């Protein structure tokens, strides 16, 4: 019948497919909204719950205590670490007449800590009491939060609290620090920040928290939100809800574009000490939830596809070592660019900076 | 044609108008400015903003 | 801007950048000279 | 002008799009492929099907 008699029901964008990981193989229309959600367990030195000699202290640390004899040597599973994921995104139709294509773009990440009501577990067979015949003091102290979504892996300025530390060598997959990302001995410049120590993040539980922060310089394609609240017995606070939406859109309306169709989720939620009754202390992370709401949108490709493939064929594109013409302390002095035409300047050696006239 | 504007030129000489500083090196060899980008005009949206040329 | 009340000079290709190695990244026109 | 056609070039690079297989030798000196014809259009009936062009 006519729409005047049947009652009007407001419109909602309908749900096409619901399920696990293999939903993403579906082909959608030109305009669609994917709402992929995911969690990740917090790697905290103890990477997997299957080693039987060390499985009781999963998502904890060991006795994280000062040594007392210079210098320190912390264990591989004594120091905390980040964690990184990657959901796989499908192919999606490109174009060749306009040199345009489609990429996935996140718009509003939603988050919540899912392990938050386990923090009030005061009864435990090792928690140090507040006083005689008391309850143990519940989990508090050092609080830390950092989550990061983006199309590229997030990058980091490595600065250690002191250069005298000796992190273990990463013969196997181990804790990659600023010592093993350059090869030199850790200079005392690295207590402040340093521009020639800029590692990337591509392993789980192998890039520790205690050696760096995320860099705010190179991560233009990945946003991140962080916090800290430190102190020995300070109270932690956390609010969790189901109606907060963090908008990811930048100043110019762009989003965090999936570069190689990757959606790097990176988190670490180390929060609190639990006091062992012998006096030992241990850091305890909690797993983080996510809800990314990827949306298809158009783009023009950065690079020409023609000249790009010629770099692979070694008969067609050669590469020699030679003498250094790039980077630091190279042997190229002046580069001019001539474009267009105008009237004659006063000399062909114009200096542009204002201050250097007395020198 | 005159290469240098005369009005910006005379501000460079006085220590009041052009203040000099014994500050941390931002111009030189060891300097700490990392990524100076300059924008101009408008164009179509590039694929990733860290365009490796 | 009056041509008859102001002298004229020759036409010379305009300088756009003078500097180190890290200025080859400049997006130029269709007809430049490097 | 690019002398290399890119669509003829890009397929030769991938292992999944173009699979290479370690079979029995089908070109060279010891080729086991014996006789290959090709047909294009249709003319009138030839003298005998054993003729070779």
């Amino acid at each position: 019948p006519k729409p005047g008699c049947c009652p009007n029901v407001a419109s909602v964008p309908k749900l096409l497919v619901k399920g696990g990981v293999e939903v993403l193989s579906v082909v959608t229309g030109e305009d669609s909204i994917t709402q992929i959600e995911l969690y990740l367990n917090p790697r905290m030195g103890v990477n997997s719950p299957d080693l039987p000699t060390t499985s009781n202290w999963y998502t904890y640390t060991y006795d994280l205590q000062p040594k007392g004899s210079s210098p320190d040597q912390p264990i591989k599973e004594n120091l905390p670490a980040y964690s990184v994921a990657r959901v796989s995104l499908p192919m999606l139709n490109e174009d060749i007449t306009c040199d345009t294509l489609q990429m996935w773009e996140a718009i509003s990440v939603k988050t919540e800590v899912v392990g938050i009501s386990s923090l009030i577990n005061v009864h435990y067979w090792d928690m140090k009491r507040v006083h005689d015949y008391g309850a143990g003091i519940p989990v508090s102290g050092v609080n830390y939060h950092m989550f990061a979504i983006g199309g590229e892996p997030l990058d980091l300025q490595g600065l250690v609290l002191d250069y005298q530390t000796q992190y273990p060598k990463t013969t196997n997959g181990g804790p990659i620090t600023i010592e093993t990302v350059l090869g030199r001995k850790m200079t005392p410049k690295n207590q402040g920040l340093d521009p020639q120590a800029k590692a990337k993040l591509d392993k789980d539980g192998n890039y520790p928290i205690e050696v760096w922060c995320p860099d705010p310089s190179k991560n233009e394609n990945s946003r991140y939100y962080g916090s800290i609240q430190t102190g020995s017995q300070t109270p932690t606070v956390l609010q969790f809800s189901n109606t907060l939406t963090t908008v990811l859109l930048d100043e110019n309306g762009v989003g965090p574009l999936c570069k190689g169709d990757g959606l790097f989720i990176s988190c670490a939620d180390i929060v609190g000490f639990l006091f062992k009754t012998s006096g030992k202390m241990a850091l305890h992370g909690l797993p983080r939830y996510f809800n990314v709401t990827l949306r298809k949108r158009w783009v023009k490709n950065p690079y020409p596809v023609v000249n790009l493939i010629n770099s692979l064929f070694s008969n067609l594109m050669p590469k020699v070592s030679g003498q250094p013409m790039e980077g630091k302390d190279n042997q190229v002095e002046e580069v001019r660019i001539y474009e267009g035409s105008e009237q004659l300047p006063g000399d062909p050696d114009i200096v542009r900076f204002l201050d250097k006239f007395g020198q």
